């Protein structure tokens, strides 16, 4: 089982699936094997019937695809597709927020409102919004208004790119054209550039590419500003992580996907519904989070975290999971087959996203509460329809310290320097207590064992005096293995580092450390990393391009991982990514993602398999990017 | 080579290509085989790095994707992004005409103009624009704003959508939620649900692929309608078709693709570049068409058609070609190889499809009569490079009778009655002249022997009285045969469309019938057999589902063909593809794109891959239609 996950939980439900015959996502991966090498490599296209067309790697025909199409665009045109599919489903997530913010304040959606009135008013003056002598509402009018506006063509560029990167990163993307347009317009171009007969030069689609990875990143943004606007801004919370936060003895709901925006709804009704539970025999309601929904509700509300990404079903072979609530976006359709075998009342409430064999709620804003009310009083009978049946929760947890949004890291900081609060990290990183900085993205992936990569790189970034943090279900991985835990800071980070930590957490009135990683949110929040990097770009006067910032998408899985994979190149970062994409079926291509792009944007792809390698290449880039400052290393 | 192509000049090309050694579409196709089994029956997904999932159609494991997608819903999924993929290249064109038009009459590109005021006028009030007292210019500026909007969400659903079909055909589509809400918003929200994660129910996804096919429909009648008030309605013409409209003697230049845009600008700027190209010391100027842009310029201007779709490269064989004018879809990327044995200039113009070897010109609609100008000068300078060389153009052409917008149909019945132009129409399929109307439309495949099934189809449908119309490529084959002169009347129609062909073509000054198949133009003016159709329905108070019209895709090949044959179904026609749509992996999806789709819709998908097979079951829809309607057969 070790070989599958080294999460011990995840290690004891492996063990209870395979007693009780229940199929997991490895055992598909295991009857999948062994896969195909035209896909692994990119070198196969169907934009076409007269498809497929495999080009092998090496050797004799097929050299070509029948319509003349090379490997290099072939490979370029479906690393093209899947930034448009990851930029879809950001942009989507951004965009219900947008109409929901609007609902709100015209009046239409009361169970939703302006919680925080700061960020709508910070948001609006970035914008160009006028706030003064406005009412909230109309500010908020406003800002959604110019959110739904970023999709399409207009006066202007998207506003969520060149509003929140500084003016020298958006003149060097704007010399190479990069700037996105609107978010759909550049989704809907690169599926008409890639299909047939259109764009067949590398170069070319790889640009196109960029400029949709940036539409990725404003519709990340987006949703963040939105929910922060909406549901407020997460500032620091104890909490805990690992199946264990499951309890027999309560309803055991978990919030699943990635939009906050019914869930924070379910967070607040279940309170309320607590007496009612108890009526059916329960302690209560426990709420537990899965995957970025869960990330969303940990960062705002303390949620605790059952689990993430590759190893979701394994919360449902406890058999205390009584309700499995959906959104949208990384939900294993298998949940609503293993619900048979565990009893889990799997519910799906959003149109477009509908899983066969799951009960269906028609989720809308202006009736959030009373839907709500609905779905738990589902989750309550279920737990009725197992009251004194056998569970096995393992006894395992860990304590997470979370809620470090940026405005939550400027103002811990501030109690080191109220006047410039980035100061203190910044001599920091110039007398060399922090090396530099990394993020930890994206998902876990069935091929790399669970959370290997990301806990061993990052144990050695920490040793080295890297300030990590996280987000998505990288900070998921961190989290179940403590080092979102304070009391393992001496274990975990070099002398300087512990030394930051230490003298920000004292001075935060918490007596102890910062924990070892920060964690920043879901993988919408990711753009907050983008708004640190980018208030220190803007602090020091240089390009993102020369700071010791890197990204790490270790155990990447998802389409969206690779738009945000290509955006932190596209804004300058170096960017590890720890699975094989399907780009190593062209030279050209490779070269350009990991080489060629440092003469256009200044970041790159730094793809290794190995993460002790990668964690070696990631300390050689950001101690090139210190030499580069005149640093020493 | 008669089992690659049916076109005699194209096997002569092929033997060219063979003798010379030149790679064809048709040797790329003899080295892909045999292709992959998962990907023709759609059993691949690859919208995960833990991909590519393959799914055996028969036997034992692989039986599910690792993330616990079905066979169903890899298959749905797969669909869905050809859909909006396809939509994605209608949407482009048309957004690209409504940036020419707005441009146009905002002082800014004055190569541009309103050609078309009475289509002006027609379009703003189908829309509800106010024209009464209004300047053209502030008209055509209204009808451009809306064709902008109809891209995102908005007070109004897709206007293309809404007012250009019949209101209980509204009502149906909207009773399903299947009106879309903007173009580039489906593309997107496909994009969205069919990631990883996401929408796992087949019936689900495959109604968001309906909705996408009627965004793509959208597309294609704006289109339509943009480049009709740009460049003019078409009205018949007379003009040839295949290789032989190449002249040895002039300078021969093919436009390619699918924008009108700037190809009806090199077919006006030309004439004016006659005298240079004669100092050069050629005839003149010999502009000929390839694929939709050719169809475009055959339509409205007469220009010659030299081939189509499978057979472009069957062009530059004859050494004859010196210059391949591309805008983008459909371009085979070979062309830019091919050139460097041929001499050809192939020339790129639209930035976001360009050919690694191909010259590129950057093409701009407020200088499109300089960019012309500059374009034709490195043709003529191309000719100069093989004076004296030998070419072999073969001499082989049909004679095409074309033109036939539904504007154009409608004048020529109104010869026939003046007040109510669609009864003699109606009448003739009453009393079974008219056994029913197929629209044949779509590309060549290479899987299929060149316009073997558009004509062998066709051939059947006409001796039974079918009303044949034509589009796209499906145009370009039946055109290239022989299907679109009226001297073929007697051999191809049979006793009753006889008659009515050639009483409309006598009562229109013509001495003689209209050809046995109608020319209805590009791709894109698929909607304008939408327009006669819905017309139909109209007049005679029925849905679309109820009239003997069908829909063949005989050889398809393209995503938009895909989109095309989907938004056929959608708007309530019998729709026949003749090419293996990668949906016969799953029985249920199988099942209801060809049956149960009816009763949401009234249309259904016809799987016929033999023509003789897929004829009969045309003529069945067709008299199932006419029973239905109370009629004889
Ligand atoms: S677009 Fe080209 S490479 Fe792709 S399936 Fe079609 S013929 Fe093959
Ligand atoms: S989305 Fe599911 S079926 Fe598709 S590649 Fe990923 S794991 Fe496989
Ligand atoms: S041949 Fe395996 S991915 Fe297509
Ligand atoms: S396995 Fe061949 S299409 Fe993917
Ligand atoms: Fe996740
Ligand atoms: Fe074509």
């Amino acid at each position: 089982q070790n070989l599958k996950s080294t999460d011990r939980a995840v290690q004891q439900m492996l063990d209870k699936a395979k007693r009780e015959g229940i199929q997991t996502v490895w055992d598909r991966y295991e009857a999948m094997k062994p896969q195909c090498g035209f896909g692994e490599t990119g070198l196969c296209c169907r934009h076409c019937l007269q498809g497929p067309c495999g080009i092998l790697p090496f050797g004799d025909e097929p050299k070509v695809g029948i319509c003349g199409a090379t490997a290099e665009v072939i490979v370029a045109r479906g690393l093209d597709r899947s930034i448009a599919a990851g930029a879809a489903g950001h942009s989507g997530h951004a965009k219900h927020l947008a109409h929901t913010l609007k609902k709100a304040v015209q009046g239409k959606a009361a169970s939703y409102m302006i919680k925080d009135r700061t960020k709508l008013h910070s948001i609006a003056k970035r914008l160009g919004i006028p706030t003064e002598g406005q009412k909230d509402e109309d500010i908020a009018l406003e800002v959604a208004k110019a959110a739904l506006a970023d999709f399409h063509e207009k006066d202007t560029p998207v506003l969520w790119v060149t509003t929140v990167l500084p003016p020298s990163r958006v003149k060097v993307l704007s010399a190479h054209g990069l700037i996105p347009a609107g978010i759909d317009h550049e989704i809907a171009e690169i599926m008409h550039r890639t299909s047939m007969g259109c764009d067949a030069d590398a170069q070319n689609l790889l640009l196109g590419g960029l400029r949709c990875s940036l539409a990725d990143l404003a519709g990340c943004y987006m949703g963040t500003d939105l929910a922060d606007i909406l549901f407020g801004t997460p500032a620091p919370v104890v909490t805990e992580s690992n199946l264990g936060v499951l309890k027999a003895d309560a309803v055991n709901v978990a919030v699943h996907g990635h939009n906050p925006v019914l869930s924070d709804i379910i967070v607040s009704v279940s309170k309320e519904m607590e007496n009612e539970a108890r009526a059916a025999g329960a302690t209560g309601i426990n709420v537990v989070g899965i995957c970025c929904t869960g990330n969303e509700v940990l960062m705002r509300h303390g949620i605790p975290a059952c689990t993430h990404s590759v190893s979701q079903e394994m919360a449902m072979i406890t058999g205390a999971l009584d309700a499995m609530i959906l959104d949208y976006q990384c939900i294993q359709p298998s949940v609503a087959t293993i619900a048979e075998c565990t009893g889990t009342t799997v519910i799906t409430t959003m149109e477009m996203s509908k899983i066969t064999g799951a009960t269906h709620v028609n989720f809308a804003e202006e009736a959030a509460v009373e839907n709500a009310k609905q779905i738990l009083r589902l989750a309550i009978d279920t737990f009725k329809r197992r009251k004194g049946k056998p569970v096995e929760i393992p006894n395992i947890k860990t304590k997470v310290v979370a809620g470090f949004s940026t405005e939550a890291i400027i103002n811990a900081l501030s109690k080191l320097n109220a006047n410039d609060p980035l100061k203190p990290l910044i001599d920091n990183v110039v007398n060399g207590n922090i090396r530099g900085v990394c993020l930890f993205a994206g998902c876990n992936n069935v091929k790399v064992p669970q959370d290997q990569n990301f806990t061993t790189i990052a144990r050695k970034l920490l040793k080295q005096n890297v300030l990590v943090v996280a987000t998505g279900c990288g900070a998921g991985a961190l989290m179940r293995h403590g080092f979102m835990d304070p009391a393992n800071v001496d274990e975990l980070c070099g002398d300087g580092l512990k030394a930051v930590l230490t003298a920000i957490g004292e001075a935060n009135g918490l007596g102890g450390p910062l924990p070892p990683v920060l964690h920043m949110g879901s993988c919408v929040d990711n753009s907050r990393a983008v708004a640190l990097v980018a208030a220190l770009a803007n602090r020091l006067g240089v390009d993102l391009d020369r700071l010791p910032v890197v990204a790490s998408a270790a155990e990447a899985m998802h389409e969206k991982a690779v738009a945000i994979g290509t955006w932190a190149v596209t804004i300058g970062l170096p960017t590890h990514i720890g699975v094989l994409p399907p780009i190593t079926g062209s030279l050209p291509v490779t070269q350009i993602l990991t080489s060629s792009v440092k003469d256009i944007t200044g970041g790159y792809f730094i793809v290794e398999l190995d993460p002790e390698t990668a964690a070696d290449k990631l300390l050689a880039a950001i101690n090139e990017r210190r030499a580069g400052l005149g640093l020493p290393w």
